[PDB]
Order: C-alpha cells, then structure tokens, then sequence
C-alpha cells in the first residue's frame, strides 16, 4: 500500500489497482477524481502523456535538438487559437475544473519523479530530460492528433488531375470510393496543377503526425444488441476501436467513482474522463463518421506583398504570430513566423507564382478536443441526457452506440459538420471567397436511432446515413471505410436471434475476409482461354490456384492460402488491375487504389479492360505473389502460414534508435495474429513485411445493467513503464483473441485489488 501527498486534492482519495492494472479510484468530491485519475495517469504513462503534451505544444527541441524546429514550428501553427471563454463551455458545464483537478494531479506526480527518482520513467533518463508540469489549458488547445479529414484526399485528387487529364476521373474512380457514388466536379477557378503536393503533405505531416524519433536525427466496429435478442435479456453492447498499435497503447482504462460519478472505461491517458464504456445506467461505444472536416484554401498573393492575399477584390494582409521555440544546445530560442489567412494556417507559400496555401481545419475551431465532449455525457442517465451531450459533440466524427439498463438500445452520430453550399469538399478551392462555408449543421439533422425495429445496430465506418433521409443530400461526406466489416458483422448479427457475451467476443475476432470470398468467386469463373490458358500451365500458378482453391476467405494465422492471399491483395493483383486499366503514369499515382473499386472491375471488367486481360492480369499478379510468398516461407515446400509472416509486434517510439537488448524490453512481440484491414478484427499490416500497425487494442463488450459480467482487454498493457509487469501481460490475452473482467461493483473490485494508493490532501 503506497500513501502519497497530494497537494491540489481535496478530501483524501484511495485507488485500488486490479490485478489486471486497471486503476480504481474512489474519491469524496466530484472534481477529487478527476486530480485522481489524472495522478494515476501520470504513474502508468507518464512519458507517453508527456510527449504527447510536448509534440502539440512545439516544445520538442527544446530537448531533443534542432531537427526538430520544423516539426515545432508547424504543430503550435495548428494549436487552438480561438477564444478560451468559448473554448471551456464547447465540452460541458464544468469542464474547467475537471480539466484543473486532473493537471493538477499529474503535477503531484512530477514533483514524485524529482523528489524519487527511482519514480522517473526509464525514457526520460534515456533521451536526457525530465516530464513537465502542465497547465489545464493544454489539455484543450491541442488538437492536432484527432483523427480527421480530408486535406490528404483533397491534395491526391488534385494532384491525379492534374497529371491524368482526360483520364482523371477514371483513375480517381479507381483511386478512392465514394459512397454515395457521385461524380467529383472540380471547383471553378481552382487550377488542379496549382497544388504542390509533396512541399502540401510534407508541411501537413510536419503539424499533425505523431512525435517520431528517427534513426536519422539521432546517429472501428460497435454494436448494440436489444435484450430481446440476447442470452442474457439485457442490452449487450460491444466496441473495438482500430488504431494505431504500440508499446504504450493507444487508450487506458480506469474506473472513477466519487460523488456523483460512476464511469469506467478507456480513453487516451492525457484527457480527464472516459470516453468508451458506462457510468452503471447508460453504456457508450464509438466508430469513426467521417464528416469532412478540412478544405485546402487555394490564394493569389499581392506581388508588392506576398503576405497579402486576394479576398473579394481586396488584398487582404495575413496574420503572423511570432514563436520563439527553445533548442537543445542553443542559447537563444529561435524566432520564427506562422501565417495565417482568415481561413487557417498558411502550410506553404510560393512567390514565384504568387500563391499560398492554407488548411482551412474545422478541429482548430472551438469544442473540438478530441473525445472531450464526453464530459457532457459521462454523468447522462437517459437518452434524452445522451442525446443532448452529444449535440455539442466535436471531434472526431463518430458513431455512438448507446444502451441503458432499463433496456433501450440507439444510435446517434455526431461531431462538427460544415456546410459547403457550391462545392463538395473534395477538391481544394480558390480562397478568395468563391468558396465559404456557410455555418455548421444542428445535429438533429443527422439521421439517429432509438429501440429499432430491428433490434440491433451495428456501425463499422460505412456510409451508415439512409439515402432517403434528408441527411443524404447534405454533403456530409463521401469518403468512408471499406465497407466489408460492416456488412460481415451486419449478417452475422442479424442471423443470430439469440446472442451472448462470448458471441460477441467471438465477432470482435472474426476473420473472414468479404474481398478474399469476392476474388475467389471471380478466380472460378476465370476462363482456360487466351492468354491465361497458358499461365494455368505454369506449376507455379497451379501451385497458387490448388492453395486458393480449398480456401474459404477465412483470414486464420495457421493458414497458408491466406498468407499467399494477402500477399496477392496487397503487393501485386490491385496494381495489377489499375495498370491494366489506366495509361502509365496514372497508374504509378494510383498504385493499389481502392479495394471496393478495384474488386468492382474484377467482377464486372467490361468498361476497363477485356474479360481475358483481366484473367491474365489475375494470373500474372498471382504468380508473383506465389513466388514471394515462396520467398518468405523456410522452403519453396513447406510454406509460411499468414501468422509466420503477420506478426503482432507493439513497437515503442524509441525501438529504431537504442540498441538491440534495450529494445528487447521496450518491444513487446505478441507472435503472430490473423485477420487483415478488411476482417472485423482488424489487423492493418505494412506492406513490407505484413507486421500489424493497427486495430483494436482495447476491446469491450458490455453485459449492460448486470455490471460486472462486461469483458474487455488492452494491448500490450496497462502500465506504460517497461520494468513494470502491467507493461506486456495483457498482450498474451489479447492475441488469444480472450478478455479479462470489467469489474465494477465494490465487492467485485475489492475481490480483484493486488494494490492500494491513498492519497491524502496537503
Ligand atoms: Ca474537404
Ligand atoms: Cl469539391
């Protein structure tokens, strides 16, 4: 039992860590919890909360050094810049204080690490630095790492445009799905061939990827299940968020009791709250509803200023804010400038040809903290509370799923929508005020969902909004997920009547691949004529054919036709195709396209390329992939399985610039895993070696109202510390595709305590 002081908290506080590293954190204020979690956040994940902080607040070199001034340059270039009176009362009633206390507990733990410095996370002492204290306002002025778009999309299809000309929208069609399927107009006035894309991405990549550490510089599903419709009689309601995997993970759950608060579930470390889980009456899970949230603004700067921009007939000067940031090894802080138009930041400029370039970012505006909007719903008890919570939810775009333990079920989506009246947003504009958005929509113009007919809803990142709901026409988005998770969970929930917990655990680790079971439906009707005649006359590709044909798309780690099939999909038969398809050089922009898009000119080639050029792209694409697949495994004889090749590595931040026995133990290697992008348990890999980089880390399925039956689990770990064995002992549990208790009644959680932290006011 540890007993720490605790300067900042009021009434004394007790924390009982379970033996699964889940932190449970009684309090006797409301606002004590928060300055709880937020010191029990600092003790599992200290170092990731404070890089976090570091990277959004451009204060990287100042301990690491100057390659790192640019990327400092351009994160405080995409802080929020907007009134702090709005920006508190965007999340709720009380945020302010629920931001204070939880700095203030994070603060108590710093000055731990000074005055014990046994406390100090190994990185800190790895990189030559100490953590930071922090002020509340920064949990709310960073905002670059919110998933969002689309200024990427925007930029490729400018930049396919450009260079395909006739052809442009025939590889754009490849290049990226839209749903609905409209026809993309290129604003009038805007040049195509005016988008520099490599100085536009590298900019952006400079202001919103996450802090990286470079050899270089140093030599989603839910668903919601009516009681009707369950084991149990009660609501179940299941969540796999999929995001990027590392040593520490993603999110971290813990569990707030105090006055007035009951919530456990997960969020990232940083941010006070929960924003995945249930406070004992209501339950809530999110999947990404990709509203369009970034336009690149396209200008005309004045030639006798280039700091000056054409705006309806006028020029208008750009703002400039002068930073001073603070480098390693240097006295003086370097000052450098930011520019922005009355739209956003300036990411690049060119006088030359009398242009700038501004991301015009609806996460800079007010309200949108990524999840912090659950501040709003954290305490709701009803659908009425929830509902209203999430009216002012931001960031990112979600689908909420929601359940009570009087038994209702719904489905509401939400976040920051922008109203474009003379454009559709997926093209770049001319920023000279042809082109303005026209206010944000009322989320009760969304289309939502209360105890439907159906008895269950289930979202996974597809077009979900009715298309005779009037949303349909409103330009919300265009561009969605792949939709074959979603239609894969959709059958499988629809077809079973009755389900339970381990049905649902079971669908969060399904591995059946919807693309895998469309391309062998095409393999079968492939014709033995033309040019494919001969290749089924080569071993190698009979070889590849036998391996596919006793296959049924089930993405297994112990199996061989899935390891050659997802080498196929991957690396040779999508670039196959598009080069099939497309003139040369929009084929190399083009690369793999999109899956949907691709898989639609498999099965129906007509318009694209003879039916016997498909064959022959088929064969041909698959040979390669045979071979590779030969190259990979022992023997041309005994050849990998998917899991040899798809291995399930939680790589740390620092793993490519310390030696090999100090990675070792910041690395956790889970072995090798199934399932791929398109199964619903997702397991998005790189190309180059098929390692996973991303899917569901933590996992929830809820048993809503009988509490302590909820099931989740957490990769690699709850504790962020390496010498700590909450670092690495839930991966094991997560690659079995199981789960631990969700334990939440006292008696529960005292049953599950393996230790005790008492933190008393000074
Ligand atoms: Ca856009
Ligand atoms: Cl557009």
């Amino acid at each position: 039992t540890d007993r720490y002081a605790a300067p900042g908290l009021e009434k004394p506080a007790s924390i009982l860590i379970d033996r699964w590293g889940v932190p449970h954190i009684y309090a006797g204020t409301l606002y004590d919890a928060f300055y709880a979690q937020g010191f029990i956040a600092a003790r599992d994940r200290l170092w990731q909360i404070d890089l976090w902080r570091k990277r959004g607040l451009g204060e990287m070199a100042r301990d690491f050094g100057p390659a790192y001034v640019d990327g400092d340059r351009m994160a405080r270039a995409v802080l929020y810049r907007g009134d702090m009176y709005r920006e508190w009362l965007a999340y709720g009633s009380d945020a302010k204080r629920v931001a204070e206390a939880f700095v203030a507990g994070v603060n108590a733990y710093v000055a731990l690490t000074e005055a014990q410095p046994e406390l100090l996370p190994r990185e800190f002492k790895q990189l030559g630095y100490k953590p930071s204290r922090w002020r509340a306002e920064d949990i709310v002025r960073i905002r670059h790492h919110g998933e969002t778009l689309n200024f990427t999309g925007e930029v490729d299809r400018a930049t396919l445009y450009c260079q395909a000309k006739e052809q442009a929208a025939r590889a754009d069609w490849l290049r990226r799905e839209l749903d609905p399927p409209i026809t993309p107009t290129l604003p009038e006035g805007l040049d195509p061939c005016a988008v520099p894309a490599a100085a536009l991405k590298k900019a952006y990549t400079l202001a919103t990827a996450a802090a990286n550490f470079p050899k270089e510089a140093w030599q989603s599903n839910n668903w919601v299940i009516a009681g009707s419709r369950t084991s149990t009689g009660r609501p179940i309601l299941a969540n796999d968020p999929h995001r990027a995997h590392g040593a520490p993970s993603l999110r971290y759950v813990s569990h707030l009791n105090a006055p007035g608060l009951s919530v456990i579930g997960a969020g990232e470390p940083f941010l006070p709250g929960i924003s995945i889980g249930h406070n004992g009456t209501i339950a809530f899970g999110l999947t990404r509803f990709y509203m369009d949230q970034e336009d690149l603004y396209v200008y005309e700067t004045d030639p006798a200023q280039p700091k000056s921009y054409r705006y309806r007939g006028r020029w208008e000067p750009m703002e400039t804010i002068t930073e001073k940031i603070t480098v390693r090894g240097e006295a003086e802080p370097r000052t450098v400038t930011i520019d922005f138009t009355r739209h956003g930041p300036v990411l690049h400029a060119d006088d030359a040809s009398h242009r700038a370039w501004a991301l015009r970012a609806a996460w800079l505006d007010t309200g949108m903290a990524p999840y912090f909007g659950s501040m709003d719903y954290m305490r709701a008890t009803n659908w009425d509370q929830f509902r209203a919570a999430m009216n002012r939810w931001g960031a990112p775009g979600e689908n909420q799923v929601y359940a009570d333990r009087n038994g209702n079920i719904g489905w509401i989506p939400g976040g920051l929508t922008v109203i474009r009246p003379n454009w559709d947003g997926l093209f770049p504009v001319p920023g000279d005020g042809r082109y303005e958005w026209a206010g944000y929509r009322n989320m009760d113009e969304l289309p939502w969902a209360y105890n439907p007919s159906t008895g269950h809803i289930v979202t996974a990142n597809e077009n979900n909004i009715p298309p005779d709901h009037p949303a349909a026409k409103l330009g919300v988005g265009y561009e969605w997920s792949d939709s074959s998770r979603a239609r894969r969970l959709k059958s499988l929930v629809a077809a079973a009547p009755v389900s339970s917990l381990r049905d649902s655990i079971a669908w969060q680790n399904d591995t059946v691949s919807l693309p895998a079971q469309r391309t062998l439906a095409v393999m079968r009707t492939v014709g033995n004529a033309g040019a494919a005649a001969s290749l089924l006359q080569d071993p190698q590709v009979q070889r590849a054919v036998a391996l596919l044909r006793g296959w049924d798309g089930n993405v297994r780690a112990d199996s061989v036709p899935a390891a050659l099939f997802e080498i196929w999909f991957s690396n040779h038969l999508r670039q196959a195709v598009v080069r099939a398809a497309l003139p040369e050089d929009a084929a190399k922009l083009v690369g793999a396209g999109d899956a949907a898009r691709v898989l639609a000119v498999l099965e129906q080639p007509d318009t694209w390329m003879p039916t016997a050029r498909r064959d022959e792209v088929m064969l041909t694409s698959l040979k390669a992939a045979m071979a590779e697949l030969e190259r990979r495994s022992p023997s041309p004889e005994k050849l990998a399985t998917w899991g040899t090749l798809h291995r399930a590595i939680f790589r740390h931040p620092l793993a490519n610039i310390v030696d090999d026995a100090t990675r070792a133990q910041y690395n956790v290697d889970a072995g090798g895993i199934g399932g791929s992008a398109f199964t619903p348990m997702n397991t998005s890999y790189r190309n180059s070696d098929y390692h996973l980089t991303a899917g569901a880390s933590f996992r929830m399925v809820l048993d809503v109202g009988n509490w302590d039956q909820g099931r989740v689990v957490n990769t690699p770990g709850q504790s962020g510390d390496p010498g700590n064995s909450h670092y690495r002992d839930l991966a094991p549990i997560w690659a079995k595709g199981q789960t631990f208790p969700l334990v939440y009644s006292r008696k529960a959680v005292e049953r599950a305590a393996e230790k005790r932290i008492e933190l008393t006011p000074r």
